């Protein structure tokens, strides 16, 4: 019989999944359901590096790498940093990882003692509160609601730091709202860390290469200085570049971090795949005018999702500034009546509401800590877009 | 300053890669060291596994997969489970990960609890104690010497076990004896496994299709049934088909535990590479011939190695049943004295005089726990193997 591990006791079935297994069950019954819960975005990998893979494939790169990396694309990746973001770092200041999740992972792997704390914004995607879960850390969750735009903000940082508190988690723009930190959002807040030397910045920026509106990108690293020594700068090829099957994630931290991180990264996977290494020397090597074009493509798929729910009685959608998310508000919708009955309480109930009776699965603020709202991911089809949105109005328009 | 998590505090540097960088060290300053440490086959992935791979690649399979692998991989381990070892396994009694590395790591980090303890038979590779190290159990190592061939005995495998005992590591062929267990020699074994139902086995084939002499690999969940339902198979892709560099493992194992691995691997890496996980597809389905040229070529290898050592008075080397390894004595050496006045008195001493005064680098019993011996890896080509064997015999016959 067997006992699983305590360190995986306190992660549980995530609702998502919950919602996605009963959206898949009404398929099998004859109910076909848009599901507006994309991950990843609907892009394929630029041809140019599909062919550098191919090419490396062809060369018989084919053989353990450096454990955490390539030099290559060491070197590719502090170039990145350094045109990008402005950043700095060395060769043994960069590590490479199967995904930005395993950067994570490692992360706090290398760190979490028991009920050593992380401080997690949310509305969040409690994928990072498992992973801290898993490495016997405590996550603990601050709520940021509309009236900061959802971003953390000095006051409240300095509040939920305790004398466990290890990590501060930064990630802009984020699942599930799509917010962003411009520099002047950021400085209170790093302010606050100034004074707090012994917590450590965990920066995901993994949706860098998807922001709106002329957004100019910034990270905590590059602001303040006085903070590079605490903090790691998490990114990857993922979502920047329609990489997510290649499994391809890296970081620039502390160099005693990064050893830390390698020694994780021996007992958990050794090297990354070195073909996806090789494309992504490639994808951040390479010509980048081709991200305006998908950038204009996303933003024309918000705007659509946007105006389409705030033409919906009931609902309230803020403008998100980067990633493919709407985190539309649905106080308007609370206490009506369904057709068949059913008060709807909760932004839990609307979302099973519109599953049950529009056929469009999307998430309850409920399930990302923040209510009452919803989420629809965008990383899809203008024509999946509409339908969906016509169903949500008329299944609005049916409560009372 | 940064401080690392306890969970890798008992984690040191291994003295392979301490040998290693001194050998490196030597070449560069031009004494031409050879090294005989290679840890992955020096064939290249097939061709057309290669060309599975571009075509996938092509196709944009770049997204991300299920979490423990594609359906149709899962399908063909399952094939190749049936095929190649009789073992039926369920769909989802199998699992995918980023190598076989992640499989144990998945598999102790989804089931040790502090302090509970892993039996691992020694001569053994550090890697496997440096992954129960992480997920803060006890290796509990067992000296095997060679008057069991290397090979764990009933006597000392019920001696060893306590309550604490959650897993017995069998790993066949092993790197770094080379030894192999038949069916004969797995027997008593798998019956004091049977009398003992809270340890389960975790079973490492990784060098399956690496055997001479026509030896019939087995394994314990096929040679026993009552053991199928507490038995982690684990194998993959690496050495059998040379494709370290794509990093896939899989498993066959009870569905509960794969279920616990899947929530591991959901906060360590998600789905591994799926370019990878398509040529590994049809790395299982395709053709299987060239093994056996392959199989040759290492066979012809190891008899170059073993028939060399033992011409060499001091030295006695036993024939490996698998892998590319000769874990030979030399305890007929020890006692004497170098012409630099230098007594070599233990296995250490020995590879020492071997790599400074030889330029020959292997690596000596102490480093896996049983001496007086030393490993040499021969997946190297028969040139290099037949130069190295005269220096290490023209340095034996320089002692006094
Ligand atoms: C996609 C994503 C990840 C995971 O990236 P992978 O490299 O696919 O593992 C982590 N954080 C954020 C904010 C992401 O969008
Ligand atoms: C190579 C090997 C491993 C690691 O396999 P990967 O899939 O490359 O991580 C594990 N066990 C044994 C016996 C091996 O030979």
């Amino acid at each position: 019989g067997f006992q699983p591990a305590s360190r995986i006791s306190s992660i549980g079935v995530s609702e998502i999944l919950k919602i996605g297994a009963r959206a898949a069950a009404m398929k099998r019954e004859g109910k076909p359901v848009i599901i507006l819960g994309a991950g990843e975005p609907d892009f394929d990998t630029p041809e140019h590096v599909k062919q550098a893979a191919s090419d490396a494939i062809h060369r018989g790169e084919t053989k353990y790498t450096a454990l955490d990396g390539t030099p290559e694309l060491k070197k590719a990746i502090r170039e990145k940093f350094q045109r990008e973001n402005g950043l700095a770092y060395e060769l043994d200041e960069i590590t490479v990882a199967t995904g930005a999740k395993q950067i994570l992972f490692n992360a706090m792997m290398a760190s979490l003692d028991p009920g050593d704390e992380v401080i997690i914004p949310t509305p969040y995607w409690t994928s990072y509160s498992d992973i801290v879960h898993i490495c016997e850390g405590k996550p603990v969750l601050i709520a940021c609601d509309a009236s900061s735009g959802f971003r953390l903000t000095a006051e409240k940082l300095e509040a939920a730091i305790t004398p466990r508190t290890r990590w501060v988690l930064l990630n802009s723009p984020s699942n599930p709202s799509g917010a962003a930190y411009s520099a002047a959002d950021y400085r209170p807040l790093l302010e606050v860390l100034l004074r707090h030397p012994h917590v450590w910045l965990l920066v995901d920026d993994m949706y860098e290469h998807i922001v709106y509106d002329g957004f100019r990108f910034v990270t905590p690293a590059q602001l303040e200085p006085g903070l590079k020594n605490r903090t790691l700068t998490v990114n990857g090829v993922s979502k920047a570049y329609a990489m997510t099957g290649w499994r391809i994630g890296y970081a620039g931290g502390p160099r005693e971090l990064i050893k830390a991180m390698a020694v994780v990264q021996s007992q958990a996977t050794s090297c990354p795949s070195s073909i996806s290494q090789a494309a992504s020397v490639v994808a951040l090597n390479g010509p980048q005018d081709f991200l305006k074009e998908r950038t204009e493509s996303f933003q024309r798929r918000r705007d659509l999702v946007v105006n389409g729910l705030n033409a919906i009685d009931g609902l309230d959608c803020r403008v998100p500034e980067g990633a493919f998310y709407t985190f539309s508000g649905c106080a308007g919708v609370l206490g009506k009546v369904t057709p068949s009955g059913k008060r709807i309480k909760t932004d839990t109930d609307f979302c099973a509401y519109l599953l049950e009776d529009a056929h469009v699965a999307v998430v309850p603020g409920s399930a990302f800590g923040l209510s009452p709202f919803f989420r629809i991911s965008y990383a899809t089809s203008e024509a999946e877009l509409k339908e969906a949105l016509e169903r949500i109005a008329a299944a609005c328009d049916r409560l009372s």
